[PDB]
């Protein structure tokens, strides 16, 4: 089947098309701008972002919100991981946990699916740790800066389908291609 | 004439009502929560609240939207001043800061007020610079890391007369006012 995903972020196409392409599933990018209110939780993002786009992209669509939430850092920059990493950047993070030894965080992932008039989500969380500099050229945003549980390279030094296989967006496709597989055959 | 003020925010309310109440205005605060979303101007943050909370609350109301811009930071935190005061807070900013020689910055206000049908916005914005440390107990928030362009004392070393008369907020209340009294006599 054909899957409109409305995103501005390419790695995050590469990321879900690479997975679900593997599956017989197109997915066409659409950057149509939507409205991302301020919440604690990334579903209450996606909730408001599918009731505000339906009747005004083709279907079926996908939107996707994720961020990295420190504990250190008591949850930020969580929901608004975006707005800090283009402000603060990697720099800001490291310089904000230097010296901290206490360096563990996840990264969750909400994807929300609208079609045939309903809505979709389905979300996976990775526990990792923020390494004290940056390592790898591979991935987008603070992959650079995150050592998924149970590995010693960054998401930054792993390839598409290594990161994939352990990241937050990679649990939430899984989920999702579960219900497809079970609903829309 | 009584004008109902829609936040969640003490601090923000004694400034206010001291403010206009030199001026016989009666201010009642309300805490009736409703969407922020997540913008680059404040001013569309308070649009987006007005258009919501209409036919929500009683009349007239007013709601404020306000932040800390750091230059060195890229603006950051902005208009997450909040979130960002409740995760990494004063301490976070200092982090950041380390080291910095240019601490300058700005505090900008955006007031929304609402009266028979039509939305109005005003606002104030107030240079200044962070200080080194925290200093001073009064005010709330941020007071303690910013020195208004002028002064050698933090917004937390000011009475509160004091730092309405130098404050983003005191000048946002200023056009207000002014405002009010050429139109709502
Ligand atoms: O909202 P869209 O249009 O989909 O694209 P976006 O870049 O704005 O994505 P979000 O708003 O949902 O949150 C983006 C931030 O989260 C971070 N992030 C999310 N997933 C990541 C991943 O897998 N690896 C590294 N960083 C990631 C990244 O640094 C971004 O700045
Ligand atoms: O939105 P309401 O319900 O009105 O209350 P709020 O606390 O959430 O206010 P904002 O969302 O508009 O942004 C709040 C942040 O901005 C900062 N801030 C705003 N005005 C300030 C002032 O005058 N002095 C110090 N900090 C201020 C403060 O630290 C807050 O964390
Ligand atoms: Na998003
Ligand atoms: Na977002
Ligand atoms: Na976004
Ligand atoms: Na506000
Ligand atoms: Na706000
Ligand atoms: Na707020």
């Amino acid at each position: 089947m054909k899957i409109f995903f409305i995103t501005s972020n390419p790695g995050k196409v590469r990321e879900v098309a690479n997975f679900l392409g593997t599956f017989g599933i197109e997915i066409v990018q659409l950057k149509h701008e939507y409205p991302e209110i301020q919440a604690e939780k990334l579903e209450d993002v996606v909730d408001f972002g599918i009731s505000w786009l339906k009747g005004k992209v083709p279907e079926p669509f996908m939107i996707e919100d994720s961020g990295l939430f420190i504990e250190s850092l008591k949850g930020f920059p969580g929901v608004y991981s975006s707005y800090v990493y283009r402000t603060i950047g990697l720099e800001g993070i490291l310089k904000l946990m230097e010296g901290a030894e206490d360096r563990r965080a996840y990264f969750k992932s909400v994807i929300g699916f609208y079609i045939d008039g309903k809505a979709y989500k389905f979300s996976g969380v990775t526990w990792g740790r923020i390494s004290n500099e940056k390592r790898g050229t591979h991935g987008f945003g603070y992959d650079p800066i995150f050592i998924p549980e149970g590995s010693q390279k960054t998401f930054a030094e792993m390839t598409i389908e290594e990161k994939n296989a352990l990241s937050h967006r990679g649990k939430a496709l899984k989920a999702f291609f579960e219900w497809l597989k079970v609903n829309l055959k």
